[PDB]
């Protein structure tokens, strides 16, 4: 009768024991998944890290090769200013000569050396002059050519912003997952404790009823 | 003394119970991150592949600066082919010049207005020079400039495909802690439906006997 009671005493534990048995076997089992992603995780905060260099060392790529164009843009405004100068020069050189033959067939025979000259000193003038502007066609050329280039490096500056953003992104999620799994794994150590501590303190109490 | 092994049972399983509790509690707010967890990291998958694309963009991109560089490269090799040209045509311009001086000399006063002529004929002749020595010193500047630029897209080239690669492991791992999340969460739901049917038995048992005996 009262050894009748006795016996849900012990079954009571048993089903305590039990439960505690398996709290400890999952809670354990899932801290070890868990854990055995802390080190793939390191790798990879070492490579946001060393990523971030990366970016910033293109970002600051690209505004060098722009200011790089820019130089040359400079460099053709001047050979463009100085080709225009040879022009000049070849523009008065041609009417000097011009006005040289005039001059030249009003004197009489003596003048046709002279005159045999100035004509030839013309067509190299306009010589010259055509020699300019195929100068100046291939300064188009390479003014069309560095704008194209800079359109360029802004297409490419738009289109990493993204790749920017994302990283910094991934920083964080990273950070907050981290954060995640701690408090997990600091919840199932607090509990599994006082469980297994709890039933620590029946199975005692129930050794007492057996014993006694 | 059945009694003092009863009540002990009692207030244990009655704490017993405050502690399953809490867990229920803690872990349903623990399951609440997770699944917010869940669709933060389907987001940041897309925007990695999105940047995954764009990279890739700026790899072809990269490639056709180059061949903009290279362009000019061959224009103003094309310059100083022409410049040598002018400056050809400035020596022949000056011995002429120079001849017409020389003839102006034999041709007594007849001739002191062709010297004047021929004379700055010869001026602009070495003007012409002059300016054609700066226009190198120019075009090479450009050539300093285009390799130099070339290099810097070399490096830059290169440099974009770091980054691609780093996308292409964090999309790894983020597959990889897409899969981590859900086995917590699963494990986490699980645990919580046979922690809450088990202990509801052994509190059912406890009451039975509180009453009994």
């Amino acid at each position: 009768r009262i050894e009748e009671v006795k016996e849900r005493f012990v079954n009571l534990n048993r089903l305590f024991q039990e439960l505690v048995g398996d709290f400890q076997a999952k809670s354990d089992q899932l801290v070890s998944v868990i854990q055995d992603m802390e080190k793939i995780s390191e790798n990879i905060m070492e490579e946001l890290k060393k990523s971030g260099t990366n970016v910033d060392q293109i970002v600051e790529r690209v505004k060098e090769a722009s200011s790089q164009i820019g130089e040359t843009l400079e460099n053709i405004r001047s050979i463009e200013k100085l080709i225009q100068n040879i022009m000049r020069i070849a523009r008065e050189t041609n009417i000097l000569a011009l006005n040289a033959t005039i001059e030249a067939a009003r004197a009489g025979e003596a003048g046709k050396g002279f005159m045999i000259v100035a004509n030839e000193v013309q067509n190299l003038s306009n010589e010259t002059n055509e020699v300019t502007k195929q100068i100046v066609e291939k300064a188009r050329e390479i003014l069309e050519s560095s704008q194209r280039s800079l359109e360029n490096l802004e297409f490419m500056a738009n289109l990493f912003e993204t790749v920017g953003k994302t990283l910094q992104n991934m920083v964080r999620f990273m950070e907050n997952i981290v954060k995640l799994l701690q408090e997990v794994r600091n919840s199932l150590d607090t509990s599994k404790e006082s469980l297994s501590e709890k039933s620590a303190e029946i199975d005692s109490a129930t050794k007492v009823l057996e014993e006694t």
